[PDB]
């Protein structure tokens, strides 16, 4: 298994827009249409993704080319960032996946914002982290996906997901 298949499981696949629970507009494979407080720019901002005048629903295609674009994405913000690719450098490849699995969910500067964990990750304190990741606002929205990405960090294995 790799960050791709492990992803795909966490996001789902839909062709049309949707909303998730903080009202966030997301299509595809967890694809956020924008950052924006504005319903307007959301179409706007999908269609410029999309290289098209959009009437609201994509291709399979489309989907995974975004998802390409935003596993990319991840990654390379997790390397631009001071406080994540300390992080990322020193775990494993399995671990590696679930940070940037994170960072795909969250965005760079909200998965920054888990200092303690960070540090602890860092330090390889598997367990420590674990726990102190599972008493967050993360994992109170998003329970089932928090769980499987912390039993990824503790074990160090694909478990969660196979
Ligand atoms: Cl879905
Ligand atoms: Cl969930």
């Amino acid at each position: 298994m790799n960050i791709f298949e492990m992803l795909r499981i966490d996001e789902g696949l839909a062709l049309a827009a949707y909303a998730d629970a903080a009202g966030y507009y997301t299509i595809g494979i967890g694809h956020l249409l924008t950052k924006s407080p504005s319903l307007n720019a959301a179409k706007s901002e999908l269609d410029k993704a999309i290289g098209r005048n959009t009437n609201g629903v994509i291709t399979k295609d489309e989907a995974e080319k975004l998802f390409n674009q935003d596993v990319d994405a991840a990654v390379r913000g997790i390397l631009r960032n001071a406080k994540l690719k300390p992080v990322y450098d020193s775990l494993d490849a399995v671990r590696r996946a679930a940070l940037i699995n994170m960072v795909f969910q969250m965005g760079e500067t909200g998965v920054a914002g888990f200092t303690n964990s960070l540090r602890m990750l860092q330090q390889k304190r598997w367990d420590e982290a674990a726990v102190n990741l599972a008493k967050s606002r993360w994992y109170n929205q998003t329970p089932n996906r928090a769980k499987r990405v912390i039993t990824t960090f503790r074990t160090g294995t694909w478990d969660a997901y196979k």
